[PDB]
């Protein structure tokens, strides 16, 4: 019913389950509530500016998760800020967000004026430190539950938002499996991430993850591709293509891999039909959304039959519980088959960018009660209700 509940209650029910591995360490279900239990009852100590975001800086480690985990805990929203981005993105944010502490996952590699800062040995030492914690003020409704930033915006997603999203994701459009193993590519600064995590979490699974050291070199990364027994795959199509180079990228070497989910950027047709010539039995699926709405909102199955019938690949159909539909230069319906604006509708529209009022009345207004926001997406849709993405307005 609540997110954090719901990965809690894991902690109760499958203590030893794994839930994190990287390269071969790994932690439980266990030690995630244990950990997000200390550093919320930590920060609950610290008085801070109460719904103030903290910044969360690091890499792909379990501590990175854990960290998000023990922020919405302790009621406040978590930025998170990727290790591998420029030194002035930490800066910017921080003069964007002005957030109530950074955690320190990574090491900062720079200074963040008067925001406190937790060290990654503090927060060592705070995860090392159990508590016995009643999780009584954890976000929800509402209230914001990440902040990810795009100038550089950020775009508030609230606890409800992004159950809109995982809800879907846990539906019959995908079927994933109970209990999962997903990889986790995206660093997660990025909306994409989500994609993997969140549903991953809410199913009970385990985050097989890769650092950037990895996939920053070829040799590591197809190396390190056959050792992980995943069944989901989320990433760039253009990441995909990378790993295609890789003849040995096929289900008779990688034979748990029963998903791939796509997003972010064009799924051209060469890429996935290589990758249906080298998994003829996964499930895959093109998806698109933007970040103020949550992850993705439209998908489609790409089957033998899509494959044969489209050229370029629709972005699909949109989710049970958001209206998407197209416009005109003035906010009115465009016939089915015209070109027009994306206008996205209902429960996972951000509330809008933070301490930014004025992109936020541009791009986000209210739709018959509910929140709407203008992609700046051009595209197309049929009677059947498929979309198409065709370029952007900008
Ligand atoms: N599956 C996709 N096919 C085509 N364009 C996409 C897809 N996924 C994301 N994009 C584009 O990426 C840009 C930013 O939106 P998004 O990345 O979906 O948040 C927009 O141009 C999107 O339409």
């Amino acid at each position: 019913k609540n997110i954090i509940t719901t990965i809690d209650d894991y902690a109760r029910t499958q203590p030893n389950n794994v839930v994190y591995d990287v390269q071969g360490v790994t932690h439980t279900y266990a030690e995630l509530k244990a950990y997000s239990d200390a550093l919320a009852a930590h920060l609950d100590t610290l008085d801070l500016p109460a719904k103030d975001p903290i910044i969360v800086f690091g890499g792909q480690t379990f501590e990175m998760i854990a960290t998000f985990l023990g922020v919405v805990k302790s009621g406040r929203a978590y930025i998170p800020i990727d290790t591998h981005s420029p030194n002035e993105r930490l800066t910017m944010i921080n003069e964007i967000a002005k957030p109530a502490a950074v955690i320190a996952v990574a090491d900062l590699p720079t200074g963040v004026g008067t925001t406190p800062v937790i060290t990654p040995d503090q927060l060592a030492a705070i995860f090392a430190t159990p508590v016995d914690y009643q999780a009584d003020h954890v976000v929800s409704g509402d209230d914001n539950y990440y902040i990810i930033f795009t100038m550089p915006k950020g775009v508030q997603i609230s606890h409800d938002n992004l159950v809109s999203y995982v809800d879907w994701m846990l539906s019959d459009d995908f079927g994933l499996p109970d209990q999962p193993n997903s990889l986790s590519q995206p660093p997660y600064s990025f909306d994409l991430s989500v994609m993997d995590v969140y549903p991953t979490l809410a199913l009970g699974g385990t985050l097989y993850a890769l650092p950037k050291a990895v996939t920053d070199d070829f040799k590591q990364l197809f190396a390190a591709l056959p050792t992980l027994p995943i069944n989901v795959w989320v990433s760039t199509p253009s990441f995909m293509d990378i790993c295609l180079l890789e003849p040995k990228f096929n289900a008779e070497n990688l034979p748990t891999l029963t998903h791939f989910l796509f997003c972010g950027e064009e799924l051209t047709h060469k890429t996935a039909a290589t990758l249906k010539k080298r998994f003829p039995d996964a499930r895959i699926f093109n998806t698109y959304g933007p970040t103020e709405t949550c992850v993705a909102v439209t998908q489609i199955e790409i089957t033998d039959a899509a494959l044969a019938q489209y050229d370029r690949l629709p972005i699909g159909y949109a989710k049970a519980d958001t209206r998407i539909l197209v416009v005109d230069e003035n906010g009115e319906a465009v016939p089915n088959g015209t070109e027009g604006e994306l206008i996205i509708a209902g429960p996972s529209v951000s509330k809008g960018y933070l301490n930014n009022p004025e992109k936020t009345a541009k791009a986000f207004f209210e739709l018959d009660g509910q929140p709407a926001y203008h992609s700046g997406d051009i595209g197309t849709m049929d009677a059947d209700g498929l979309f198409r993405y065709r370029g952007r307005v900008d």
